[PDB]
């Protein structure tokens, strides 16, 4: 098995798309083996460029093809370069454009750690017929950098395994074991816009529908509770882009259903003091007097669901 | 006629687009079949990479093109390989990105139950020329995950047919059938998002246009009715984009017709007790104690339209 | 003038766009002449496939290129196949996904009746040197059935023409004439959606604009009359989208007009009855007993503006 | 310098986006010029369809490549056809869809008037080795229609010049002038569907803060005035995707600034009303008398500001 | 090592998205350098057209491949043109259409003042076989003009430096360093449209929020609070798809947030109002004056917020 040594240069990492959980990642990849000795014109290394690699491919040059697995459909490779040595070793850079998709978890919305992943692989050559011996990643460009609303942290991990393949157990009985490259890149989203745009309105809207007992007129006071409903239906279309959707509730999520919990808790409160008044004379007090126990029983709830 | 035996592996589905029923479907292809010997420098077999592949057909090796039948257009063909052997077998490998369209019925829409369906046919060859012996599809990536809202349940069920085509009838006289591969992959919605977001709010709008008749005076009851038919409009817009236009009813939008029906009851009955006053000083009593017969009634409406 | 004999089978029709009036059909085209007669290997035809039939091109066979006039752009062409038989018969079989344009006309836009039309041409032999002699269209896959929201009504017309350029007057004198298919597909638009979605919740609030005015105080009226014109407001952006900018009106802007007049008529009717107080103490009664009146009024000029 | 006859036909113009300022144009480009004699078989033309004039261009045939100067990219050119004659004239068909951009200024948005404008220029050959005799424009079909919301108003203009360019003075040092052909069709927009949807609903709604002032109650004036301003903000949603972000206020922008400042103004009306009592028991007869003399003044500002 | 002479034309800019902070620019690029002489036919130069260039690559002529750094992908390139000369100097002319990325900051959204940055470099050469001599940039069809929001100002720097790339010293141990080509831009927003469009409706709304006290009822103010709030909520969305996700404050995002703290303000000093009567009895006069102080401070905040 001939020794491939791989080295990826993230250039930049943008278009973190939360929805289909897709990330576009630009970079440059080298990958560098050893060949039969060959004849190059002088004593220097020669450089072949972009569409020219076909003609020596066609005359039999060994040029592996190394594919992303986690790519969408397949990378915008840019240009790609090939330089040959007297001495046998070939060296092939290329640049990639890749939509890549990794199982991203968001049940902590805001406050999210992900990572990202770019898997690579031999689309033909095996681990008998070809090893990756090292690869060290140089994010240099973004390894302390907000890109679009994410930090990236430290260095990126990366690690070679063996993958064994059932599909063409069949085809091929014994080796069917593929080297691949795994470089992970571990990202934190920066909560700053979701939590002064989308968490403190949210707040003061629950503490408005805490307020709304303060008066002391039934029909009022429910025409308020509808307004402030309408209003927590605004936000549930200003907040409906943002997450693609996912079984389980995050902090927006479940701060929008605060809200309809609370005008809902808040009319039946209504609704049975009006139904309190035995004989439609005696007035509500204690049931009256909840402006400040429902805060309180409110912020338990909230503490309990934030953690 | 070459038998072929195909071999499809699921790496990933999603990109599931209720609005055109199109789903995208990530994976690779292993055709197989047996021709005439040929030699193959050494005791070893060749293995031909994407765009060489092109000179083996011009020199004429028989390379069939396996085609998708329910695909948008052409599939994001990735990387082919073609794997030769001294004994005669040939195997094609191809990775293929494809938009798939299958008919897809959205009468139950958060429970729903759909499958996606992958249809294979060589575009050239019938099944004199080219039969399909077996398929067997390894979904082992996605066999029992969830994807973004999707289910995976159990394995791949495939089926092997043979189709007659009627515009090749008239080129073709008795040979015109060709043998179609069907895979087809059983998924579940998930249902929670929408139950936690898109029903429990119109239950909670539907008991209040339950308890808009609780109050004694006739105007402000009227501009609750309005706001309440207001944010009935807001859902209305708010929960428009995650379906087609279907000519039935789903559930969702089963609910915001029961909203607009609650509220234009509750308006009826309204301008009815307004309309019940023949002197102008008689009250209301009987039609303004509805609040809890409409609750029952609506109940048994939504608990006939649900099922 | 040689004779090409075409076939076309469609597929699917989906994605009709209405905003820019142009519909995805996805399909086979099959063409058929007779040529020279050839030496073929053996006595079976001969089958090239899709990137060897260039080949054959170069080599001098003559393989006209039949174009889509309605055509947005180029067809994504996928798979082509060459068929060719000793006698001189060439039929050539290909595969089209493409988007076509066709002059719609949304005058009735729920119970709309289009027609897909698909423009076929060859791009540079004329009558003379091509001639189409007759075409038919299995349009069997979707002959009755729904698509996305059109039912397709019987068979595909077909028709056959002579199209005098006069682009290529200067350039060709007399010889300017091409043979030109043009096959069309008659559609109905399923209107239920419109129906339970669009219009019934207009009728609703025209009904309500009929009911402002059984209150007895005139500020509490005008504020439920512009509660009402925000919920017109509403549906102003709720039914934006699904439909372009045409000059005239369609049944859903027609309805939308009528709920603008109807709260404009309803203020006006307001403030002339306040105005009607010729001293301030006399009330008003037949001016506000137009609670009745006006719907019959209104009912007139909605059954004159739907037909 | 070689003299070449152009003749373009514009099939259709359509996908007008405003707010990019492009506009989609689909096409024929006949070129024609006139070279050395050659040998043909047999005494008629010979005509080369697509990819197969690569042979002849990399055989040795002149074959100019004409670009179009204001086009987005690269158009999307479909079918070509070399035609070639024995006593030496050459005519290049084409056919182009591509996204042209001009400079489009909406100063009059629903009243606009527009010229596309196609820009033809060779790309290496200069006025020195290509000339552009004469273009004649057949826009036959669409010479008087409407596309999406434009007519198309008599033929298209034409004109011929030479442009000087300063980044190949450098390279080249006297002759780098390029003969361009500019095409030139005048449009107006058709401005009855803002008419009827995004004018004459503002104007409702300016008459309708010009009422609000005929209650005499000052807290439910100002929630009038409130709710008129919320639907005022409701257009401003409505309104904002059919144009750019322009420096200048078109008529859709002003009357939503005039809707803004009458609300404004109908707020500082009924403060300084209820400032205007100076002891708190003499009421306000002549500034609650603006609800005529303020129709007034705003109509003379709407006279003004629309013209 | 050669030396080339680059010259890059900027013939328009636009696309200016935001929220991805990438931008489109079409433009030409010269490059030239010198080479060994060349016999070529006759006196005068040779001009080489698109896909015609492969040949002489393929015999062996030396055209560097300079990418663009800050390229999103693959530019679309249009025609290229090689024109070579008898005494050794070799031209190439080429067109592209690029989607570039730079860090922009919009701390100062409408006011803001970014620089469009176009960086080249050679994808293979170093600077030991490489190096450019020079680069001046005739962005004169934009020099003075207003693209889509943005004015241009001045001419457009250029620079020249040397880049050492990491990932490449690993293959090559000293001479890795990259001459590159840094070409900016400096752009101004027009900050037009967002005065009158995002800036001055939201100062109304905040003048209306301190004049909400001028009522002399509770309730009634308090809905005239929620009012307001929710037509802050309605500009929460109308200007949220502008500007992306960043975790500081632009001067919308700060108008939004003072509306927000201005109506809770306005809810907590009423519900301290409604407890600042200790017997119930006893009204409130100092509390209830706020409606001048209370601007005061506002625009004091609003002054420091602002700058």
């Amino acid at each position: 098995p001939v020794d491939v040594s791989v080295s990826i240069f993230i250039n930049k990492i943008y278009g973190v798309n939360t929805l289909e959980q897709t990330y576009k990642v630009d970079g440059y990849i080298v990958a560098q083996w050893t060949g039969k000795p060959r004849k190059t014109p002088g004593d220097k290394p020669l450089i072949v460029e972009n569409t020219q690699i076909e003609r020596w491919i066609n005359n039999g040059l060994w040029v592996p093809a190394l594919e992303f697995i986690n790519v969408v459909g397949s990378p915008d490779t840019g240009n790609k370069r090939l330089m040959l040595f007297p001495d046998g070793r070939v060296i092939y850079n290329a640049r990639f454009l890749g939509s890549f998709s990794n199982d991203m978890d968001f049940r902590l919305f805001p406050f999210d750690r992900q990572q990202f992943v770019l898997e690579l692989e031999p689309f033909s050559y095996n681990n008998q017929q070809l090893r990756f011996s090292d690869i060290q990643v140089y994010t240099e460009n973004i390894d302390n950098e907000e890109i679009d609303e994410w930090w990236i942290r430290g260095k990126a991990s990366t690690h070679i395994s063996d993958i064994r393949y059932d599909h063409l157990s069949s085809v091929q009985p014994n080796q069917n074991e593929f080297s691949r490259i795994t470089v992970r890149i571990d990202a934190v989203r920066n909560p700053s816009y979701y939590l002064w745009s989308f968490i403190l309105p949210l707040g003061l809207i629950i503490a408005a529908s805490w307020s709304v007992f303060w008066l002391e007129s039934f029909s009022e006071r429910l025409q308020t509770s509808f307004t402030l409903m309408l209003t927590v239906v605004a936000y549930a279309f200003y907040t409906s882009n943002i997450l693609p959707r996912l079984p389980y509730t995050t902090v927006i999520d479940q701060m929008i259903i605060a809200g309809y919990g609370s005008i809902f808790a808040a009319i039946l409160l209504i609704i049975f003091a009006h139904h309190r008044q035995a004989n439609g004379v005696e007035d509500d007090l204690l049931i009256q007097r909840c402006r400040l126990a429902f805060p309180l029983g409110f912020l338990a709830i909230g503490c309990v669901l934030v953690i």
